[PDB]
RNA sequence: ACCAGA
RNA sequence: ACCAGA
RNA sequence: ACCAGA
RNA sequence: ACCAGA
């Protein structure tokens, strides 16, 4: 029985997170300055009046990659005191240098913010194209109570966490999943329900953190800041960590949905020997899991290189079985689109008869 | 028999609270200043006036947000010697700092009372709009024995407190359940029978525990507070652990009646194995909702994050198989509202058949 | 069987008593002072003297909340020696102060009584709304030996005493019950036949036993201050002692008889699954209610918090089934009132149908 | 909450 | 999220 | 990569 | 040495 053992060992090295800290510093890439423009000042008019002028900055065409980026990063984090420190808190990405500067509200300028430049602000901050409410009848956001800017910013930022759940994996069929979770803040009376963000202000945003990979390590290190918070959490941050459950495994699910469906139900059907050799290259994808830490859910949300690991094509008959036990129990299972060149519908057939054949028949 | 120990071990981290105090303080809210009238001195006579000058302030349409739920704070806390030691004992509350302000009794002021700021007062304390008794024969409730106003705060406290049980669940059809403990009360000789306050009142009241979320977190943890105190309880401390018997697991009735009919009768359609995958993501909620303490059964009052994880949606066949079994069993399952998008009414009809056809069945 | 263990103890935790000691003294209520005129010095004579102006102030309309209850704890308390050391070493309510006041005989008074203030005590002590004896020949019951005195104080407390038994559970429907512990304690040569209190002075006892809810903390922990005398008790502790047999207990019959009719005759009616999700959360208050220790047959008489957790609500059916087994056993057991909004009659016409069944029917 | 209990 | 619970 | 999830 | 592998 010592091949046994030996093949075990095999499985527990191949499939193995490489060790690390053998660089030493010469693979950090070129770097890119982005202006990420925080709150000014402890006031809270200034921080309404930066968000007033920074949602209608992004409905904007003529915004480009970093700008709108540092426009998203100056946004999700204007809920805390002195955002500054979160930026520089948060940001390991290599590839990008957080030159953050400070806004204070003016009465001299056009826009009505300056940097602390007076008329330089104004061509950073700027009809059919520009995106905004829908409910346009709204001009500006700019409030001067606390518990105001409060609401308003978790109204703008409850729709643009939701934004990151599906960003990279269904872009373009994302607009009737992130509507049921704006109805779900609106009935919890999380957001108002007033100040939706159209389509196209959205897509402008959805299409941003589909396509740059700085924005997202952003917004998942703050979620996996928020976590860490011990007490109360602050409301806006409570809600983060609320949308945070549908933007975690978004894209494993050939790899939850297996474990969910080919493993946990045990039919009969596992016993094959064709199977006996990825139930254990499915087990040692969940010793992985949970050994990459709390970073392991956003894996391709991230978009990091061990999410080939986890992919249906190293098992793609445990798989097919797990699809055919999945579409036949749930509603819901039928919406899910597993379109793959590995897919063999003889054990998707397969799966879906072990569900029909154990109906009423309780082991 | 490697495989299973590995598939436990993968559902006891992902269905596992996060590790804390990685955040060094960057998350924390821009604050918000709140107005919190405490009583003022020693005497009994100032906290019966402070009651009657704040119980008509929140009867009235021009109260905003914080001078609402600090008036709130300011009576929900009338029931002790010295408040002012339990509003800063209790507020963990990141997003709100108490500005709490001493309230003495005089002649000189409008509405009798003054800051310890003589008629700044009166802006603070002040016919078919402002909210009062349905007995509105009643002028003032301003008394001058300490027995009296124990009686007439436990009275006012005991329709604040029931309010808070289906202010986020049930807001609309709370008014009919939140009764029958007013007459629970009334047959106690808890509270007194003729100071109930009208349908208006109560309608501002519960729009606000449910409008704001600060509230919450000092309605529930000083409950928990009440909870904690060893010997014999003030009257109408104990008044408040009796309205929480009511107030606990509310809102989490789609996991806790998935307990006690879906698991706890233990009829044989429990070894179906579409069930024994998720008797286990059952199994680890009930390992979870110990773990979190004492602030678990209001985990949707506080609306944390977490009650995202014992929603339904992650057993959507077992939990409707509990409710096939729970209205079949009580006339009181009746009326539990239960449209959700993930029903698959074959298990209910499936958790119907199993009581209907174990009728006289002792196993 | 994971699930099961997983399962008990989820019901060992949610049906568990909250640790204590968390408050550091921030839920204390306001104080009350009231007001317990105790006997003044060593001779019987003044007892005696100081009985009879306290059994006529409480038959007076013109008594207060404070004045009524300080004149209970006042005779309640006669019956020892130096009955100033039993006050202060029962009361532990925190909302009741007690400066109780010696009361010494006199000749200059009017009543007869002065305070170790001469004519003060006579607006203390002071025809057909004058609560006294049924005997109404009576004028004074002040006497000079202590045996007699000894009788007479024995009379006045075994009908105070009764009327906790159901002071707060029946009320109104205590007068006949009441009479015939009255006839009890009349065979049995413990009290003077002649001396029986009237309905009109009774009920204002009994209404302000219900009312209140320190005088009830002392009538408790007195009791269960008699309970820990270890040899031979006073003849009237030993007479309280034995009124408290009626007091234990007092408003848990929807559990008592639960566990005496449902759980102990055993019928085959158990073994349904619908009762056994109902027999752990009954199991589980058996747990609790001998770890709450000797305050625990008095829960619904102090009227604490954790007497809605053994009502029978939480288990509606299998109650049902044992009033169904309960109104077919005893005769006693029709003058029960049990009606509820949970009641289910479905169970109870099965919890008929087991006795019926087994009439001659030996196991 | 409601019965009977020398 | 929605029932009943002296 | 794609579902549903107060 | 040769396949498939978000």
């Amino acid at each position: 029985a010592t091949l046994l053992r030996s093949l075990a060992l095999f499985k527990r090295n191949k499939d193995k997170p490489p060790i690390t800290s053998g660089s030493g510093g010469a693979i950090r890439g070129i770097k890119h300055i982005i202006i990420v423009p925080i709150p000014g000042d402890s006031s809270i008019t200034t921080r309404s009046r930066l968000l007033d002028r920074l949602v209608r900055l992004i409905g904007n065409p003529d915004v480009s990659g970093p700008k709108l980026t540092g426009a998203l990063i100056g946004i999700l984090s204007l809920f805390v005191e002195s955002p500054g420190q979160l930026i520089q808190r948060i940001t390991d990405d290599p590839d990008v240098s957080i030159r953050l500067l400070e806004v204070v509200q003016s009465d001299q300028s056009q826009s009505g913010l300056t940097f602390a430049m007076e008329d330089e602000a104004d061509q950073y901050f700027s009809q059919s194209r520009f995106g905004w409410f829908e409910n346009k009848e709204i001009s500006d956001i700019e409030v001067q109570d606390p518990e105001g800017f409060n609401m308003i910013l978790g109204t703008i930022l409850a729709q643009i966490w939701v934004l990151l759940a599906k960003a990279v994996t269904a872009p373009d069929t994302a607009a009737d999943s992130e509507l049921r979770r704006w109805i779900k803040y609106t009935q919890q009376r999380r957001v108002v329900g007033e100040f939706r963000l159209e389509r196209k202000w959205l897509d402008v945003v959805r299409n941003r953190i589909a396509e740059d990979l700085s924005l997202r390590r952003f917004m998942v290190a703050l979620i996996l800041d928020i976590k860490r918070t011990p007490g109360n959490k602050p409301r806006i941050a409570e809600m983060i960590c609320d949308i945070d459950t549908y933007i975690v495994e978004a894209g494993l699910a050939s790899f939850i949905l297996t474990i969910k469906f080919g493993i946990e139900t045990m039919y009969p059907a596992l016993g094959l020997h064709e199977f006996a050799g990825e139930l254990s290259t499915l087990e040692s994808l969940m010793n992985l899991y949970q050994q990459m830490g709390e970073t392991a859910p956003y894996m391709v949300i991230l978009e990091n290189s061990i999410q080939n690991k986890f992919s249906a094509g190293s098992y793609p008959l445990l798989w097919s079985y797990a699809m055919g036990v999945g579409v036949e129990l749930e509603n819901s299972m039928g919406g899910l689109n597993f379109g793959r060149s590995y897919f063999d519908p003889a054990y998707f057939r397969l799966g879906q008869e072990m569900v029909r054949r154990s109906a009423g028949k309780v082991s």
